[PDB]
Parts: structure tokens; C-alpha cells; sequence
């Protein structure tokens, strides 16, 4: 029986131009990486878990003179999908909202409970994760910007020791019982795989034929690395460094080339 | 910060003949990863430590015709040199005797000072590490055949949490400021990566040359995997699986190659 | 005897930094530190053990409008492990504190009752000796080089066991120096560099062995100005600088058939 | 003046033949280095001793299917004669019996008496010594076999703190005034210096001729070292390791040189 | 735990004339022979101490019509150096000066610590050493003679009881974690070994040649002993008495033969 | 704020001289003079003014049996006034104390209740700054060299104007040095004598402009060691010295073609 409390970094919060409603959601499984950083690590020991503290903090860091409201919101059932308006989120049993250049506090509710640490995917929502978090953003003059970030503080006891749970993240994981370091997206020849968390990380991408692909590439700000690349039997070695929340690689292959493999390893 | 205990395994016994006795240690030490597979992942979170329950047991898997001593030895100076006389063994703080076919245990005492995990060698033994075990054998009829296994049963302290540490193990590491998973071994173009314990790992092995080093090879049962290989740009991705401790990893290179690098991450 | 001490510091001067990844600045806590007790680290010089019973640094604002930007302060107990490199790794620290450029913010270091040996020298062990690490993080700034904000330390140690007066001057002392930490080096190959840990007036001599030895030495830096004398003839340089703000670099690059070069560094 | 408590290795258990028992003696002393190898050391500044406990453990290390007996026995009079017969040892005082494959502890009694540790032979066992511990086997297959050890468990008081002993041992010591390290045996020009403890030992062969001796030569398993010799003014300086007690230094002279010299320092 | 309470000779304490002062300082840790002569035989079996009362005491041995003064000092922390001037001496923690020809007592003061003994060189001072003593002397009308003697008055506790350090010094030690009877100083061909404290001592001398050295010398008052020189394969072994500090051994070689051997017993 | 220190330190060690004609030492009484004040000089370093509440020397024999001679103390609250050069000038002093080689004396300095600014450097007018002089006086021995005595000065004095660390190198500011007085100056024609005023470890740097300009300087004292390093090419020495004990000498004879040569003195 271990109990940690800590604030951890959670997100960086950009500003929305427009009209249209724009959401962030989250989840809360001390499996989840993008939302417990270090903690999520500790926990692959763990069988169980309870929170019995738990607030989410929105710390500007922008000017008086910012325009912008800033929204935060929480659902008791994992389950149930995010708002898509902004009329559902508000008829969410708690939520908050504060100007852009003002701190302001969530402080989510708690239930004695005490639950799995999730497994995989086939697990039931409902039963092994703790709930769901939601931000909303609006009111601004100027596109993505940075005018804050958002810490979580907890205090959870993890339970239950067992096995270590994988650490590295595959291409062929099956049930996804591996941990969600990385989110692929494929448009035809194009790879991306989108860095769910700051951190360091290290990605091996495998290929077939020869001219399999090419040296892949970094996008958007906050990442930084090595890329050791080889033609011949299609393989790259990235050694990165991720500042921030879902920066990107970026593999292009040839039509020749079947679908490509990677893994991933925390650094 | 929260205590911990569990009963992890430590080594495997393997026989010794002849009336001169054999020695094998390990300093106590919650990052040291051949002592605490697991829990050294753990301690990678937290500055200081407190061990308050320690005891090492020896259990026997042997036939009960089997000759020889098998023997346990503390000593909480783990700056001191080990022995090297059988009579410098038992003369030491606290030790345990026993037969191969004889399970026993040897019940470490604790000081209840709490100090510092280290961060590197250069740190001072005295002030960093808990003491070092000593195990002992002679007598048996044959050499390298095993004959138990011992396993570490502990409760320890964790404290003081900070910063994560280095979880990879490069070939160019500040004075051991990383994990020790794997201890290098070269006697001209021949090189050896021993692995301390059993587990699950990924070793990359990178040259500058084009033939600079053949396909690496696997030595000991108890070791598999994949060795993917590519000599253009002399590059091996091993993905392997140790079921012991001291298993090996063979890797001859060019007269003309430069040493080797590689790193190593647990998958 | 032992003597009680409680003062305000400036410890630095605050720049913005741009864009998404982090900048940092780190402080090791010791009473010898020049670069953290400026008039007490000379008074420190006569005693043997110390003991901090109040610590706290301020971050104070110089800015007011439209200035955008994070502020943050962590501190470390464990003097010697490594500064964060991270975001994720300075947040994760054991205590920290963040703030937008505009807004002060205090960081209040945690005190333990332990009494210590004061740092007599570079290879002194931190954990018994140094009493941790403070460090300052900056990014998200829209300009570049502005003076943004300062930081101030506030204290209250307990000096203790009175002794001889300790050595004022540092020395090379052939891989690792001999008294306060008044610079630290790091050879890269061929090339050696001197980081002025403080701002300062300081006197820095630089010898070797074979006459073409090394390069007259260059001055790394906005804030680092001096006289430098040379003389290629026994290789020997006597550079007279002043710092006027942490971190200034001097560099010096010598021959392959050249020998490590030794220095020393006098206070002025 | 304090109290000390520690397990030593005593000696080896060998096998013995036959109906007819085989029999060991030690006279417990603190000064008999036989029986306290790191003891004795200590025991060589003070006056007096009071042993508070004793037991002596017997440990084996021999396969399940040997046959034989092992018993132990103790006699507080050290100056009667050891038994002969096996009724003679069972008549003892107390003694405990045991098969070679089973451990067995002989607990000895404590009188609460306080004495003056021995000076030399010439004090009286009576006043001196505190008794004698007695070995016994029989009944094995076959000869000089080893079957497992003794180890002599203690808790005694030194007192009445004195001016340091004579450390080391020459060929012409006053009645037994030094500590016995090795007892000589002489038959004709051959010489052999038997080693009473395992250990580690610096022996010094002097003679008064020129071929006076021969290079001396280790005889036993378990022995171990460097026999630095120079014929010219017949000399040896042997740096010895012995693992085992009873090992032998064996050196033969010419029959015109002098019965030789020798001083034996602990390393 | 052993708790030991005696006073034993220090040094002896010689005039000084002139002007320039004159320094000697000691250190304080039970393994240094110069101070505790017989205390650090016992120190050999244990792994740290505790000092519960400390006094140096002047014991003057001259007449009352003698000149001169006597001062002794003491620093909190071996590590930092000794004071080189008369000003140093007397910024110190204490000091205590007395006429030569009058008793005088330190008595240093106590904290609660218990520390490591020292185990080697690369030991911390300020971890494992107790502080520094320090004489001076000054205003003698009369060269070196001696005036008096300062005796070292303890109880200190030993404890957790190890295995017994190494009792020879040799000319190879490496990190000197062998004890420090002699210090040698090289000038040329001429070998000088200063015998740090009284006592009985056998030193071997061995070379490569046989021209080697010459006979080795006694220097100083106060050591007497027998010499037993060989020529061919150079070879002394010299059983020596020194009655008072720093007496010498003199060997001279030739340029011919490489540095000198030797090893140092204590008798 | 102010901090008041009472402290007793060596002044110094009485040789024993011989004849009818006394021999005389001098100190001026100042905070920042380290041949009087060793630890608290540095930490005089951080305030503007002084005041001395408690000042007494004491004599203390290291003799007892067939030693003659005379020993005498004095004082004078003119700082600036000339040493006496007489048996009789001295007697003539405002206070004064006698003593025989055996016997142990103090004198006791009067005080006033002036507080004053700390001498900054060697132009201060010493009415101004400085407390007073005091002067040791010996002569009657039989033997010419052997420690007879030693002084101590006992003290309590009160720090008061805080201010920025002064300067702690002392310069040739072109005939009248800068920082605190290390060294004393007196030209001779083309020769130059630097005595160091208080033991301690000590480094100097003496500069030309002819290449020929100065000879390799001289250490002239009993108690002066060190370790000159000369290089003939720019005129250049470089000085790392050890006195262990007041008033030695560093000596210096330059070109008559050659400038006044410039120095500088560090604490080691
Ligand atoms: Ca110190
Ligand atoms: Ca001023």
C-alpha cells in the first residue's frame, strides 16, 4: 500500500479562435500516461488503485490584457462520450470556467472506491476507470498560443503489487495491453504517430523492401532529437525529446512498402 | 512515500568443487537492478530510502545425494573489500550455514537510519549503500550445475519523491549515473555484454563502417530473441529475453571498426 | 561559539526566454558559494559547520503590461543529482512553484535540523555537505532579451565551529580544485572552458608547459569584460575580469603536445 | 573490559572407519588459536575471561546415503585424560550423537567462574582452562572424506585489561609462552610444520650452511602461496594461505646442517 | 559492543629552539597506530566506534628550571589541514599551552557519532575520521631532547564486530587498506623507512640483483633489533624494537636494482 | 543593524635582543589590518564604521629561568605620529607598561567612544580612521635568538555601516596603494622593498615596460618562503609567498631606463 501525492504538469492550454466549439478530453486511469506522467510509471507494479484526492489547476501564464475564458469539466462515468456542445458540457455535474488570465481551481469529487487498474481495452470502462476530464477553450483573439498550462494534484494509494505490466509500446499489440505512449494515424503512403505526452522516448521504425520509406521527420515545435536512419532494409533509430503534449513523426513509404512496424521505449 | 515489501529472485546457486571456497557478492543498494529487479525500477522515483525488514533465503532444488556447502554472509560495511579466506567469510558481522539439499535463511539486522539512494559511483558507499551480501560454496561433486536458487524477502521505505531517473543504459554514461542492466567485457575485437538479471530487454548495437561487426550472437540456455541484423551501417536491434542471470551477448568487430556503442532499454 | 546571520540577497536577474522549451538556471546551497551568499560566504570562511534555519527565494515582477510568460522555481534536497532537462522533470521535482511573468511568487524551501560541515572544497561529498539545489525555469516569452523580473534569496543560518581562516583562493588542483568554488571547468578535447560562477572582480591565471601551449584566451559572453595579459613565451596568461552577472565563460584552447594547463583564480 | 559474541569455523569433519571410534580433542582456552582463530587476537590483552555461553555446531555437507556416526562430548576437567573408548566418551560429562547427514548442537554448561587466561604451559589446566571438547566418528565407508564442519558459537567476557601478548611464534619460545600457529614434527632430516588454523601466515625457515635445506614443498588441498628460497645461507620466506586446518609445510635438511630455525607472523 | 577506558603513551615530546615554528599533528581514528598503539590491534575486529571521553595529557619529565612551552590543539575535522602558522594555532577550536616543566590536560570534547572505522585511503575524512591533534613547541634553549611526554587518555566503544582487517603492510598496498606502521621516503638510490610507533616490529627487505643494497642501517636512538643481511638475491629481515616514534631503517641500492620490497609484521 | 565580536588573537612572538639598544615594533590599530585583526579583517570587509569598546595586549613568558631582559609596551592615540626611535621617546609615551622576560603583563589601551569610518584604503587620513599605534620595545638579553614571549590582543569591537564588500586586493595605485594594506612600499633610488605586513599565504604580481626591466626579485627574511616565478621577456614576476610572521621582505631592483613598476597583492 503506497500513497503518493504530487503535482504533476497535466496539459498546455492554447487559445481557440472562431466560432465552433473546441474540446480536450482526458479520462483519469493512473494507466494513462497523458494524464499521470511519472505516476502512470510507479503504477505498472499495482494491481489496484483509490483516489482520495483530487484537483485539476489551471495556471496562467499569460497577461492581464489576455482575451479568452478558459473551461474545465468533469463526468463521473468514463464511459459516456464527451460533450460535442457546448450545451452538454454545462449540463456536466461539475465544471468551471475563469478568464484567461486567472487561475481557478477544479476540485473533482471523490468515491471511496476502490478499483483494477486497467488492463486493457477490453476492460469496462465503467468498472476500472475513475471518470473524465474536459476542457474547453474560447474567446480568443489569436490561433494556438500558449496562455497556460493545467497541473493535477493528487494524492491516490496504489494497492495490490503484482507483475511489472509492459512497459513498451508495438505495433501488433494485441487488445492494447501494452501502455498508450503513441497514437498512429494513417493517410495512404503517410505515417504519423502523435507523442501523447512530454517526455523522452525512443521509436524504432522497421520496413520491408529497401527504398521502404523515407528518413522520417520531426513536426511541431517541442521535439527535438536524433534521427539515425538506413535505406537498406528500411529501419530509423529516433532518440527523442518531447517538451509538450502530441508532437509528431513523420514517415512517408512507398506504395511497395506494406504497412510499416514500430515500437516504442521510455528513456 | 510508502513502504513496500515483497520476495523477489535474486540468483540462481550453481555447485563448486574443491576445499577452496568460492565468493559472489552484491551490495545492497535499491537502484542496484541485480539485487532489485523489480523494486529498482520503483526506486527510480525518490531520493531517499529505509530499509526496516531484510532477509535473504536459500531453497534448495537439488537431489538429496548432492555434496557440498553452500553458505551466507552480511556485512553492512559496504565499503570493505569482500573476503577471500573461508575464515574471513565466517568471521564475518553475520552469516548462515547450510547443505545443498538444506533450505536456510539468513536474517539481515537493520539500522533504522535513513539515507540517500545513490545517483552514481562517486557517491560514498558508506553513506549511500545499506551493506553487501556474500554467498559461499565448495565441496560439490561438479562444477557448473545448479542447485537452488536464492530469494530476497524485504520491506523497505520509500521516500522523499522526485525527478524519474535515468530508466536507459548507454555506452557512455557519467560515472554509472544510469541503470547498471548490462557490464561490457572486451579482450580485442571481441565484446561482451553480460546481463545481470533476468528480465525482459532491447539492446541496440551501432558501428561506423559498413562489416564493422558480424551478426551478434547469443551465449548461456536461457537467453532468446531476435537479433535483427544489417551490416551497411553496422546495426543490430536485439529484442531478447533472459530466464537467468549473467547470460550473454557476443559481438566480434573489424580490426579497423571503432568500439562499438549500444544502449539498452526494458522492454 | 556561533553566530546567527539573516539577510536578503539579489541572486539574479531574470531574462524571457522563447518559445516552448524550457531555460535553466540552477544554484548549489552552500554558505562558501559566492554566487548565493556574496558577503556571507566571506564570513563562512572562519567556521567549520553551518545549519539553515530559514530559506526563501522571491521572484518580484519589473514587468506589468502585455509582458506573456512562465515563471517557475523547484528545489532539490539532493545536491547531486543532476538539474532537470524536462519540463516534465523540473515539475516532477520535490517542490515547485509556478507564476506568470508578471505576478511575484515565493518558493519556501523546506528546512531540516541538520548541522553540517561547511564545503571546503570541490571534492567535498554534496550529500554530507551541500544543502541542496535551487533551480529557475523560464519559456513562453513573445520578446527575447528583456530584463523581466529578479530573484532574491532570504535566510537565516547558524554558523558554528570556529577554525583557521580557509583558503580564498581556488586551484587547480591536477583534476578537481582546491578551495571555493569559484569556477568550474570542462575540458572538451583540445579545448578548456572556465564557467565564473558568479558576478564579480575577479583575477585568473592560466599556465602550462611547452611555449606555443595555448591560445590567448577569449571572453565568452555579454556580460564579461576584462584585461587579459599574454605572453606566448612560457605560456602564461593573467586575465583581470568582472562579471557582471552569473555564468560568464572564459576559453582557452591549447596544443595537442600541450599538457592539461593549471590556473588559479584570486578574489578581488 | 567487554562482553563478545560471534560463530567461528571450528574445523572439518572427516570420516572414520570401522567399529572403532576415532576420536579429537581442543582444550577451550581463549588464547588456543585452534579453537579461536580471530578470538585468540583479542584475547591477548587481558588478564582474565568468563565464557557466559558455548555451544558448538555441527553442520553437514555430505550426501543423504552416507553412513556413519558423529558425536560430540565436553569434560570441564581439562587435565584428565581424553577417552579411549567409545563407553569412555558416552561416560562423559555430557555429550550429543548424531548421523553425518543430520545437524546437531552440544550446548556445554557455564560455570559463572572468572579466570586467569593462560600465560603458557606451566599454568594449571585446572585454574587455567575451561575444559575440553571432544570429536568422535565411526562407522563410515571410506577414510579421509570430508562430511561436513563444526563451528563453535560463543558469548564470553574479557577482563582486567593488560600489556598486548607475544603476537608471534619462534622455534624457541619459553614453554609455550607465544601462540602455538604450528606445531613441528621431526623424524630424521625431514621436518614438517603443521599448520593449526586456516588463515593466512608468514613462515620464516632460517638454517646455517649453504645447502642447509631444500626448497621446502606444501603438502595437503587447500594451501596455498609463495616459497621465496635462496640456498646461500639457507633461507625460506613463505607467504601462506591455508583454507583448511592441519595443512603441512614439509622442509628437509642435510645431515651435516643444524636443526633449523623458524618464526611464523601472522599476515 | 566492547567499551574500552585506558590511558597509553602518545608521543614524546622534544624541545624546540629557534624561531620558525614547529608543528605535529595526529588525526584521531582507532586504526592509526602513532595514536593508539594498542587500541588500534583491537580496532582490527570491528567496524565502527564511539568516543565517550578524550584527554591528552602533558606529562612533563624535566626539571622546573627549564625553559620553554608546550601547546596543544585540536580541529573538529580531519580534513582540512593543519595550521602551518602560529596565528592558525589559536583560531583553532581549542588550545591549551602550559610551561614545559608543568602538567597540563586537553580534554576534547565529545559528540555523540557513532562512525565507520576507516578502511582504506579513499575513505572520507569528515565521514570516518574523528578530528586532529596538534603540538607545538617553542622558547627551548636546548635542540631536540626531550622535556617530557603526552600520554592519551580514552574510553571509546567498539562495535559491530567484522572480520579482521589486514595486520601487514606491504610495498605494494593498493588504497593503502593494509595499516600504516612505516612511511618511507625515497631520495635517489637511498630508502628511508620511518617507523611510525614504538613497538616490536619485523620488516623484509627483498630486491632483484644481488648487489641489490647494501646492509641496511639503524638510525636514531632508540631502536635496537638484529639485522640478517643476504647479498645474493638482495635479502634483509630485520627484527626491530623501536622505543620511541619515528625512528629509521636505512637502505641504499643500486642504480642498478629497481625500487625495493618490503613488508612490515608486527612481532 | 551592527554586530559587536570580542576576540582574542596572536599579535605576535617576542625574539629576545641583545644589548642597551632597543628594538621596536609597531602596529596601527585597524579593522581592516590584517596583521592585527586575521579572521575579522575579512569580515570587516562588509561595513563602513568601527567602534572599539574593549582593547587589551598581554605579554606571556615562555621563559622562567636565567632569562634577562626588558620588555616593554606602549601606546599612542596619534596614529599618525612617527614610532618612537628613543628609550627615551618611548618612555615618553602617552602610556606605557614595563616587564621583566619572565614575568607576564597586560596593558590596557583607553578607549574613547568615537565610532569611525574603516580605512578604505592608503590615503585615508589616519586621524580620521585609525585607533591609535601600539609599540612593543625589547633589548637586555644574553641571547640574540630565542623565543622569549608571546603577544595576544584581546578586543571587542562593534561593525556598523553596512555596505557593499570592499575591495580585498591591494594595488599600486600609481605612489599609494588601493585596497587594504597587505604590503608597505619604500622606494630606494632603483631598488624596491615590499614588506609584507602580516604572516599568511600571500601571492604578488610585479609589471614593467623594458623587456630588461627588473631583476628576479629577492626574498629577504628568516620567515619568508614561496615560489618566484620570472620571466625576463615582458618584464613579469609572479609571487606566490608564505610569511609566518610579520614584517618580511620582498625585494625588487629595477632598470634606470625603467618606470616605476606597477604591483598587485592577493589573499591567498
Ligand atoms: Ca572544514
Ligand atoms: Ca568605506
Amino acid at each position: 500500500s503506497m500513497t503518493m501525492s504530487k503535482t504533476e504538469l497535466l496539459s498546455t492550454v492554447k487559445g481557440t479562435t472562431g466560432v465552433i466549439p473546441s474540446f480536450e478530453d482526458w479520462v483519469v486511469s493512473p494507466r494513462n500516461v497523458a494524464v499521470f506522467p511519472q505516476l502512470s510509471l510507479l503504477a505498472t507494479n499495482f494491481n489496484k488503485y483509490r483516489i482520495t484526492a483530487l484537483t485539476v489547476k489551471y495556471s496562467p501564464a499569460c497577461s492581464f490584457e489576455t482575451n479568452g475564458r478558459v473551461a474545465l469539466g468533469f463526468n463521473d462515468d468514463a464511459s459516456d462520450t464527451p460533450p460535442t456542445t457546448k450545451v452538454g458540457f454545462y449540463d456536466l455535474g461539475k465544471h468551471v470556467e475563469t478568464a484567461a488570465q486567472t487561475a481557478k481551481d477544479l476540485v473533482i469529487p471523490v468515491d471511496g472506491k476502490t478499483r483494477f487498474i486497467r488492463d486493457s481495452a477490453s476492460d469496462d470502462a465503467k468498472l476500472v476507470d475513475f471518470g473524465r476530464i474536459v476542457l474547453s477553450t474560447y474567446g480568443f483573439d489569436k490561433a494556438d498560443t500558449v496562455v497556460g498550462e493545467l497541473f493535477i494534484q493528487y494524492t491516490i494509494v496504489l494497492s495490490d503489487p503484482t507483475k511489472t505490466a509492459k512497459i513498451s509500446q508495438a505495433s501488433n499489440d494485441k487488445v492494447s495491453d501494452g501502455p498508450t505512449y503513441v497514437v498512429p494515424s494513417v493517410n495512404g503512403n503517410e505515417l504519423q504517430l502523435r507523442v501523447v505526452a512530454a517526455g523522452k522516448w525512443c521509436i524504432i521504425v522497421r520496413g520491408t523492401v529497401e527504398g521502404g520509406f523515407t528518413k522520417p521527420t520531426l513536426i511541431g515545435p517541442g521535439i527535438s532529437g536524433d534521427v539515425d536512419y538506413e535505406s537498406a532494409r528500411p529501419i530509423a533509430v529516433c532518440e527523442l525529446v518531447t517538451q509538450m503534449e502530441g508532437q509528431i513523426l513523420k514517415i512517408t513509404k512507398t506504395s511497395a512498402e506494406q504497412p510499416l512496424q514500430w515500437v516504442v521505449y521510455r528513456m
